[PDB]
């Protein structure tokens, strides 16, 4: 009471910093990038390497990208499912010490500056089929936790869709599920019934295939975990028309009578506009199920990571919409998104998440009302802090605690790379803003910024950390070819990189991230 | 509804920048400092050329200290009164403008490289009193503006205490009020209308002085909204024992029943402050309206205020009387929010800065934020310890005002120079630093960088000057508050200085 003596312990009670709060940094790479014989980064040793690697710099944080099965191309953007893992990503290495390979079966090594997915599938996948049945055909500890993972309610939820729907795509030459016979295309149930005699085969070693992503994966987040490595994820919030995803949950999609979009996604126009081109949800269709597909796909995400980004997550306030008759995308309009009814669905179903929101562009008030109110960091990129003028966010001085800041992201050239074909007067501005030793070390001028900031993450991609150029992009948005393929040199070895260690560790120690 | 179209205007409907998250930036400069032929800076030509310098740099936050009445060395924190205005700060020739006085009684220029307070006295006292004189015995306009000054009730809750006050201090020669003849000492009513026969002449002159003070610093601060900026001022949390303020409310202090301070104010390790303490469940009990009056007086003064010891609202340390050192005290509890809520309904929205410097505690934090009162961030305080230190730029909060230093601190050149090495090299690696001539650049720099929502920068460190140019060097009774700009150095000549500073708030978006 007012005026009266304290207890003794008054001068002691001073301010706890949250933990929730600490500030952190980490680096984005993605598993296929590690270096290794067979065509293809992979979820073996060098992954392990790689994380003992980053705890010594003092990174908390990894980053990756999506880790489902990619399209030809290899991009993870628009990939064959939405909950599936990457089978490329299984190391031959680790089956054997699982007994499921030999040694003598490895095969010969190949070398692959960049991943050729063509050439990684005609390597990996026989092998990883010859384990898988191996593994099926088995008795014992492996088999029998193979049978825990594919009774588990919350993996045959998406599991068995996604191995039908790969077991007809295998079985049928068409070009997409609209071009099935129409028991198949339309899911009736004793022509499943007759897809799982006739291909009873490939579903179980499709099923292993999964479990062994699964257990490998498992391996390298439990290990992280044990490093204080937090994993970070990333998931479009679209999916692909060709997926399981949506021929086993048309009704949750905007589809005609025939399965055929009737609107399918973008972004309006500085052009003629963007098509992306995949279906929309049925938002009104989801709500009256408690959005639980959305639940399930962000039930697996926790599964697979500590935290997620969500790319375009602009689309939960709301989604442009253009008729799939259409070949440009300035035709569309703009329709309301589910908004933060969707997250609290999500919340009652799996409990707290960590979701961090793609937001840049230009984005509209209610797309900051919505992340605010769910409590999820956005973004800031450095190399889009220095267009315009002084109220630009990207720049530091304009950045948020709750946020991510990144130099670059996978879409971006590297820092080099970028300083080497950026403009006169952008380049002044940065110079000024910059703190700049040698231009060779640009990146590092970068990196530090990134570190200096008040966002309490900071995200840099591994290409800068190695102060490489333009030829280690990892993907030019808009181009169909020479994409996703980067990989750490072959004379990089995480052993060789005790200076760049040092420097971030120095980094991270002088501005409060360790 | 979900799935629905949004209006056409959708696309058009972007987020709109808060006005009041602006960021912004400014200068400390109290008016004493401003150049004169009159022993002191003041409230005339000077203030007004400054005012436009700072508009020409983009900042819009010019800082003060307290305007009270200083005390005999000048001090501005253990001032003579917590409301009346320092009249010493009158401009002479703004009163040959208002007519009081003319151009050949003004007095023969004087030299004073830094503020003499008894030669800026005998200068200007019997002019100021004289133009009093004058508009006391007129009949025009000025005249009738006087009388409603006089007769605001706003003013009169602390304008006739403080003259009462004066009067008598004048007329009695005693240490304090407590030596003061029972009669006046306890306000019996007879008493003071016996002062007010007695000294009719001197109540009125210093009523008209507040008057010409008022009006003066009322016209700097129009011009200064005028010219796009805010004015923040300064109160310490305590008064003194010696003022109107505590003899004319002895009830809301806690003094024993002779009218004696039973605790007195201070820190522990210790350091005797020695002011009298609130009595804050008596203030309780008629709404406070003791801080409400003071706070309405700060708002009439300035747009912002900062409150030295803040903290001093959550808890407080009291020490007895009796003793001659702070560290045998005990930590009291302050009345929170509470207080602010009674100056919300009273006064309205008020805009206050926290000093929250040195050790506090939780609730000292917890209070700041729930009446959304930013606190402060010093940079010369910033690379002492590690990496958490939160004055360090990557600590900084939104809803703070970031200083390079303040009138307590060395300038910048001067910090520099007494650094330690240990220190000097954690600075090396956080600033940006070219030669030590420009160290209080790169300060600057640091300062406007930061993502605090204000950075207030001394004049000192503008014009880069050293350890001579501090103003103030805490525990010390001589040689403070006296620094003035030089001289040589006039608005017109700082055009490099005013650019290089638009050049910085212009990058760091402070313009
Ligand atoms: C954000 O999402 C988009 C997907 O729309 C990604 O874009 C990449 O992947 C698509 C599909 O493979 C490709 O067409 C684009 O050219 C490519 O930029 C981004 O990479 C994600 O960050
Ligand atoms: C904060 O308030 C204190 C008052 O306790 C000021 O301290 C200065 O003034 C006092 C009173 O004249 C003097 O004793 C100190 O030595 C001097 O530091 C600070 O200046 C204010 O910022």
């Amino acid at each position: 009471s007012v005026g009266e003596d304290f207890p003794s312990e008054y001068e002691q009670w001073l301010p706890v910093p949250d933990p929730e709060s600490r500030r952190r940094a980490g680096v984005l790479l993605h598993p296929t990038s590690f270096r290794g014989p067979h065509g293809i980064g992979d979820l073996g040793e060098e992954a392990f390497r790689f994380i003992d690697w980053l705890h010594s710099t003092g990174c908390s944080v990894w980053q990756v990208l999506p880790l489902v099965p990619p399209d030809e191309g290899g991009s993870p953007y628009a990939g064959q499912d939405a909950n599936c893992g990457n089978t490329l990503l299984i190391s031959l290495d680790e089956l054997v010490k699982d007994g499921l390979l030999i040694k003598d079966e490895l095969p010969q090594p190949i070398d692959a500056d960049s991943v050729n997915y063509q050439t990684a599938n005609k390597l990996k996948s026989p092998l990883i089929t010859k384990a898988a049945k191996r593994l099926i055909d088995g008795n014992g500890e492996l088999k029998s936790k193979l049978l825990d993972f594919r009774n588990d309610p919350s993996i045959s939820c998406w599991l068995e869709d996604a191995a039908y729907f790969a077991a007809i795509d295998n079985t049928l030459n068409a070009y997409s599920w609209f071009e099935w016979p129409e028991p198949l295309k339309n899911r009736h149930l004793s022509a499943l019934e007759a897809i799982y005699e006739s291909q009873k085969e490939f579903i179980d070693l499709f099923i292993a295939k999964q479990f062994l992503f699964q257990r490998q994966w498992q391996k390298v987040r439990e290990y992280a975990r044990r490093q204080g490595v937090d994993i970070m994820g990333d998931m479009p919030i679209y999916v692909g028309y060709h997926s399981a995803d949506v021929w086993a949950n048309k009704k949750h999609f905007l589809l005609n009578k025939k399965g055929f979009p009737l609107l399918v996604s973008g972004v309006p126009p500085s052009e003629t506009g963007q098509l992306w081109g995949s279906p929309l949800y049925d938002w009104k269709a989801m709500e009256s199920d408690q959005y639980s597909w959305w639940v399930n796909r962000i039930r697996r995400a926790q599964d697979l990571y500590d935290e997620c980004r969500i790319d375009h997550f602009r689309g939960f306030a709301g989604f442009w919409a253009v008729p799939s008759e259409a070949k440009v995308a300035m035709v569309g309009r703009w329709k309301v998104g589910p908004g933060k009814s969707l997250f609290d669905a999500i919340s009652k179903g799996v409990g707290k998440i960590k979701i961090i929101a793609e937001d840049l562009g230009v984005i509209t008030k209610d797309v900051v009302e919505l992340r605010k109110s769910i409590g999820a960091p956005g973004m800031a990129v450095l190399q889009f802090a220095f267009g315009g003028g002084a109220d630009n966010p990207h720049l530091p001085h304009n950045h948020e605690v709750n946020q991510v800041v990144y130099s670059g992201t996978h879409d971006n050239d590297t820092i080099r790379g970028w300083w080497d074909t950026l403009d006169q007067e952008e380049k002044s501005k940065a110079m000024k803003y910059l703190s700049i030793a040698g231009e060779d070390d640009i990146s590092w001028s970068v990196i530090q910024a990134a570190f200096s900031s008040t966002a309490q993450t900071a995200i840099i991609p591994m290409q800068d950390i190695l102060g490489l150029g333009s030829s280690a992009r990892m993907n030019t948005p808009a181009t169909e070819v020479g994409n996703w393929g980067w990989r750490i040199p072959s004379s990089t070895s995480f052993d060789n990189l005790e200076t760049e260690s040092d420097r971030l560790r120095d980094l991270l120690s002088l501005y409060g991230r360790l």
